[PDB]
């Protein structure tokens, strides 16, 4: 019954199309398998599937937990990494401020 | 490397028949599912591949959640269940524990 913001992005191939002009250190490969387009602006990059848009990309992160950490609520992250992959990541955000905070 | 402790209650035939006669509170699939087979000896089980052994089942206790609790470096646990569904068992009770006073 959630059907994709973006049909036409709904496959692998459309999207790493749009990572012609990828000049960029986080890998294009990982960030079409994780639902992601790039949107031809900055490092913009949005979800097919929930649409979530995310930008500012550091070094050494990955596209998958950077989807959960931000959008939990995607259809197509939960089929693809399932339940636990999801809930671990808020389990840990909410216990590392837990220690400090 | 890590060959299971007991080779002949590898197969899940070999387990469900060590229950049979079973009169405990958990259900007995479950458990053989999980890795267990019954000692014949109160309500005691004991995983195939670790060793790992349980007692004292309460009403609505999971196999599974119970083995990753108290033995959470079995590998064929982690073969079943994957790295995620491990962590976050022990994930929640870090969260816990460092929430409550
Ligand atoms: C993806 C890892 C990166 N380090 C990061 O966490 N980025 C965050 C982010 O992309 N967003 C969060 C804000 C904190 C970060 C930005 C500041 N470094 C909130 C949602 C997202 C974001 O800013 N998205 C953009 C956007 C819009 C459209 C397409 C792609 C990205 C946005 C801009 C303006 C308003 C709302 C959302
Ligand atoms: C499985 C759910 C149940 N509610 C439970 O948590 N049981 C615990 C348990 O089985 N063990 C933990 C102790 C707390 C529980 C027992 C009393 N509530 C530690 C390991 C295990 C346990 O008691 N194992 C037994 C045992 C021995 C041989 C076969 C099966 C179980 C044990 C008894 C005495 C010494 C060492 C281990
Ligand atoms: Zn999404
Ligand atoms: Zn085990």
């Amino acid at each position: 019954t959630n059907l994709p913001r973006n049909p036409s992005m709904a496959d692998y191939e459309a999207r790493i199309f749009t990572f012609g002009t990828w000049i960029y250190s986080v890998n294009k490969e990982q960030l079409a398998r994780a639902g992601f387009y790039a949107l031809g602006e900055g490092d913009k990059v949005k979800c097919f599937h929930c649409g979530g848009g995310l930008t500012d990309w550091k070094p050494s992160e990955d596209p998958w937990e950077q989807h959960a950490k931000w959008y939990p609520g995607c259809k197509y992250l939960l089929e693809q990494k399932g339940q636990e992959y999801i809930n671990n990541i808020h389990l840990t955000h909410s216990l590392e401020e837990c220690l400090v905070r």
